[PDB]
């Protein structure tokens, strides 16, 4: 029941974000949220290209750090690679089915756009540092360490994208499928569409920073230096992804859109909650992979574990989630100088 | 199913373009098919955006311009528009979860990035010609001159994305769905892949050339050259989409990337024949309601015809088809100025 062009001449500026009419007339004279027209814009202004960064003095200094630093580095860049791929397709593949307003499916494609720059900014740095990038690339896939903290990001878009294919082509209700009885209901989808939206948020808003601090503490040792710069552009990207997501979130949250979905966001606070913190811990699991082999100066299990609870109390509460995490104070202040 | 991604360490060198194991890593080091790469290179140095162009003096042309004459440019205008809605999400939508190499994924990405940017100019046009941009973007979806071949062209999208869906869900076999017999054969959506790929070249490599030519017909007097500066940004980057559909579709005629689809294109060729005939032929009929209440300088219904047919012949050999019309050269020389 999908279509690549509705032909029912809808109002854009009544439809719900999702499950509505799909989009027929890609407009920008107007819109129902212009937050996300904002945000388009915004992230046009951004570009970059990944290839223009000068990484020649990364293989150098990448070569002289001692072996557990490189190590430290190299996962880190290849959980960042991970994640990437990720992001590049599944916000097209999963989200822009089910979009109903113009702004919002534009929004979509251009912050998943920018995520195969940030995709091909890796290779830029990968081929740059190393002899034979496919024994960092191959990595990614097994290691079973990498995939272990990454655990449920990509079957959850999974899951969603083939409820989503049950929905089209069949509709809602009961149905019998090779002689198994097979149940669609729209409130069900409609559910697996704002958690996956809430796993989203955290992965751009939490695991990517930490990501970002482990990076950054290469540049403060005045290493690593086109990598940094990479990072800096990058993490100026991903404030405008998580500033959508956020905003998604707390839009259906507040009963303005559709009215089913604030239900759902109230019905399901407490899954919300249990994703932001399994998150969370399995950043905090990934630091004994991350540091088998050591770790360094300012750069440890428990600064990293420190950041985490900081960094997720304060993603948790803008999306309106009780904390967690006891309070405290920035553990690594000095990541300030790289972010905004 | 489809995975946003896949376990298995595989070798992204070996697989076929489509239908092969679901991307994992976005790596680009390194390519099957070199011409994809270079495609994303390449409009990625194109980046361009509408705002910055200046069409401040298009309102007042658009206004002076004889009745017959806003309605020429204005009907060709909503085409554009109609046809870049379309193209905006359904590569995306429709080929992503059927590719299996990752310079071919990004390509199909970022070249459904830039559709939106034109997109995005057709509104930035709009709205500085007629101050009132809904009428024309309410037209667009229910103008029954124009919501023909848009149709044609949503029906080949939507038809492969549905059974697209069901070779995911149920895989290939025949299956029961609510009392009926439902067959999934790969052979078939490998046509159906093969026909919206041949769609798509004619919908950008003739339907858009034709209306190109409706356009610089007026920057050939001095007009709309606000309008015709954006197309020719444009049109830049419709020669780099086209080339990119051209070289899937022989490398899959070809037989080197998939021995079974060369087979395929083999016993369709007529119906691909008829299917490129037919494009022309309601870009020839089009012409009627263009030109129902008068022509103008340089353009009229002979003339576009003549172009059609000319760049048809052209579009038709660079895929291996042979030529319907009588071979002739270029009927409009002058539009060279404004392409290539
Ligand atoms: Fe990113
Ligand atoms: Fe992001
Ligand atoms: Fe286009
Ligand atoms: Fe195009
Ligand atoms: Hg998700
Ligand atoms: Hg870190
Ligand atoms: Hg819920
Ligand atoms: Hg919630
Ligand atoms: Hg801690
Ligand atoms: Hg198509
Ligand atoms: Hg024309
Ligand atoms: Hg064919
Ligand atoms: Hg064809
Ligand atoms: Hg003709
Ligand atoms: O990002
Ligand atoms: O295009």
């Amino acid at each position: 029941a999908y279509t690549t062009f509705s032909q029912t001449k809808n109002d854009q500026l009544k439809e719900p974000m999702f499950f509505g009419q799909p989009v027929n007339v890609a407009r920008y004279d107007q819109q129902k949220y212009d937050i996300f027209e904002k945000l388009i814009e915004k992230q046009l202004s951004f570009f970059w290209r990944p290839e223009e960064v000068d990484v020649s003095r990364d293989r150098i200094d990448y070569q002289a750090l001692p072996e557990h630093e490189k190590h430290i580095f190299i996962s880190n860049l290849k959980y960042q690679t991970l994640l990437e791929s990720i992001q590049g397709r599944s916000p097209n593949v999963a989200l822009l089915p089910l979009i109903s307003i113009p702004e919002l499916e534009t929004w979509v494609e251009t912050w998943a756009f920018s995520e195969t720059i940030h995709s091909r900014s890796y290779t830029h740095i990968i081929r740059n540092i190393v002899n034979d990038p496919s024994v960092v690339f191959d990595d990614i896939v097994t290691n079973e360490q990498i995939q272990k903290r990454a655990e449920g990001i990509s079957s959850y878009y999974d899951e969603l994208i083939e409820m989503t294919s049950y929905w089209h082509l069949l509709g809602e209700g009961t149905h019998t499928v090779n002689g198994k009885t097979v149940t669609v209901s729209l409130r069900e989808l409609k559910k697996k569409l704002y958690l996956c939206l809430m796993s989203v948020n955290a992965l751009e808003a939490i695991r990517f920073y930490v990501s970002f601090a482990c990076s950054f503490a290469f540049a403060e040792r005045e290493l690593m230096e086109g990598n940094a710069k990479i990072i800096r552009l990058i993490a100026r990207d991903e404030a405008l992804h998580l500033t959508g997501t956020q905003h998604m979130l707390n839009l259906l949250r507040s009963g303005a859109d559709d009215p089913e979905m604030a239900e759902i966001a109230e019905e399901c606070k407490q899954e919300c909650y249990d994703l932001f913190v399994q998150a969370a811990q399995q950043e905090k699991d990934w630091a004994d992979y991350l540091f088998r082999d050591g770790s360094m100066i300012g750069l440890n299990k428990d600064i990293l574990c420190q950041y985490v609870e900081y960094i997720t109390n304060i993603r948790m509460q803008a999306v309106g989630l009780d904390l967690p995490f006891n309070t405290r104070s920035n553990p690594i202040p000095w990541i300030n100088t790289w972010l905004v």
